[PDB]
């Protein structure tokens, strides 16, 4: 077993440092700087380049599921057990939490703005409104399974960097619907901390559920 | 044939995503959140990105044209045959729609800004529009051959990426002159969707001819 | 010789798209969309990807030295002939003035922002001016020098990109204070077109010098 | 010996050079370009792409660590000896002020917005101050271990890269709170410059910290 302590270690540690990282971002825009919509190449930005920095940091040792969604997608697909899985997505939870109270702690005076408050922002129905990062999660998750499954026409691009990418595209696009969340993990750490659940449950549904389709069309109609 | 039907598939899937994931970002920007030269960063970026993301996501399932003037200058330079290319065209030509529409679907109270109405913007006569996109989809369209096409110096770099930098550039510097359409399918989603083709066949005519130019250059001229 | 022509030839175009590209992006920016310090970001970012591109486009076909330092101080290395380099410089100086003219034609209700007017802006004596492009295109000569030249503890990255990056610094930093011409071939072609030299021996004289002195220290002092 | 003096050499010219660069871009912003949050994304990006530049260029030649924090996680980890190590950070501090000086000498009249003061500038009580530059050197520090570090799952990306982008988040994030210096060098180069220390040891203390603990975390607890 032991070994597998690491990778559920390091994996709670590279969610902390990417919510402290990530939101940590959009707060900190939330000063007197003249907020812009200059904020959201900035937002997404940081997102974008944490994961990858984070793929790097851990994706080896862990993976590099880091996220409920992603994690979950894995396990219908079959690669990490049942068992071993709930430990992954709950080490990820906490280090949502973990990183981001403390982060709560560095800024409490201007964090009002939020601290990562991915709640269905456009004020559309649920389903519109959840409908969105269905398609994300999974344009995310396919990436990495398309990326980084095995048997390949041999790819020259760092499969650190289009993840990245995914979420670069994920947030420039998505920030303003639903908060882009496209991560459990990630909109959970704020949750706790905010006391505030406004639908919550779209961020476990629509992103798991967009998870489990992409991780699917690959393996099904995709690649046998 | 049938493995065809998933090619074939992958890229209608690929158009919808990217139409859906790239017009999206024009639209979104297209909110209260002082809109700013900014927004063109922003737009050009989450093209370039999408772009990258797809060519990573279905470039080898379905190899990657994935627009109505690359899936054309490649049956010139001769590789989709004249039949296997139309269905091409028209998977891109669909995807390009319904992505649209749906995206229509999600935020119809702020879509006006467009949904991506890539309309010869500038005011100059025709030819002068569509100039800049006869060279754009050039440009393009010689990126990805040359940086596809076999025997080469062997490059070090992600095919995946340079593509999606064409496109960034791309955008950059067209997104005012013709709205960058830079490929017929993108275009055509939203002209379904908006009722209106003011000059439409200018974004079938320019991009056409730069596609055939710059894959035939590379071809003839640049490698025998 | 004729293979040589295509040499000549594919870089004659590479340097007309460039600054047809480039140029046009800082004019394009030049618009009514609340011009802002952002035009930076961008522009410094066209030119960093417009390169990369283009080294991506005829990095190959031509060697890719797609600039009067470069291509001098390459000579002085000793590796582009004394008599074939001056047609180098030559097709790229064209290239510089055929692609922005014919850029000139696209906007000509606009350009007056400058259409590439890269001219020791910050008000401060030559030497101070001109020292700032000495250090760029040094920094520039030197990456691609580093990065390109012949046996190293072999490197992960694209040669492609980092040229490219080493642009995207360049302007960031050097844009405001002369201008961040950092190449001879982009500043002489609108110099024609505006029919203003103010100070342009400035771009020669320094790019030239930050030229030799880069390729020089990693030659001599850095690698026997 | 004399080999490495070319090692402490390439070392003091990659810092100079990358404070010169960096600070110049927090400065050159320091206009009347309208001043907005934008001045962030471009801030960090330049750094960000600096130092990818700067290991691109000096990386081998030097190793690449162009860092008090980072060339002091070197030594405990054991890699370059108590003794010469001594010198790395010393040519790095030395680079750091002369590469600062003569930026203040090209732009006097603009420099006062600090000329690169890296100072806690988020009022926040020293531990809250520092333990954000402690977590940010750490990732980075921790990227540059595991990215480099021998014997992986066989990466797929530049090495120099991650780097460049582990930078890339820092500063997006950091900036505001502490300044982000996440690395001595280049904060000391201004402090000698600006003749004020306001909490400087800060900067050593944290950073140094944050280098170590990543450094070894990885060395111990992740990879035996």
């Amino acid at each position: 077993t032991q070994a597998f302590w690491k990778a559920v270690t390091a994996e709670f540690l590279a969610m902390l440092i990417f919510v402290l990282l990530s939101v940590g971002s959009t707060i900190n825009w939330g000063g007197s700087e003249n907020p812009l919509p200059v904020d959201m190449v900035l937002i997404s930005l940081c997102f974008g380049l944490s994961i990858a920095t984070m793929v790097q940091c851990f994706g080896h040792i862990s993976g590099g599921h880091i996220n409920p969604a992603v994690t979950v997608a894995m396990v219908c697909t079959r690669k990490i057990s049942i068992a071993k899985s709930v430990f992954y997505i709950t080490a990820q939870c906490l280090g949502a939490i973990i990183g981001a109270g403390i982060l709560y702690l560095v800024t409490p005076p201007s964090v009002v703005g939020g601290l990562g408050v991915t709640t269905v922002h456009g004020n559309l129905t649920a389903g519109h409104g959840l409908l969105v990062e269905l398609i994300i999660t999974f344009q995310l998750v396919f990436t990495i399974f398309a990326s980084c499954d095995s048997k390949r026409t041999d790819v020259t691009g760092s499969v650190a960097l289009a993840i990245g990418f995914s979420v670069a595209i994920g947030h420039l696009f998505a920030i303003n619907y639903t908060g882009a969340s496209m991560n459990p993990a990630r909109s959970f750490g704020p949750a706790v901390i905010m006391g505030n659940w406004e639908n919550h449950w779209i961020y476990w549904v629509g992103p798991i559920i967009g998870a489990v389709l992409a991780g699917a069309l690959y393996e099904y109609v995709f690649c046998p």
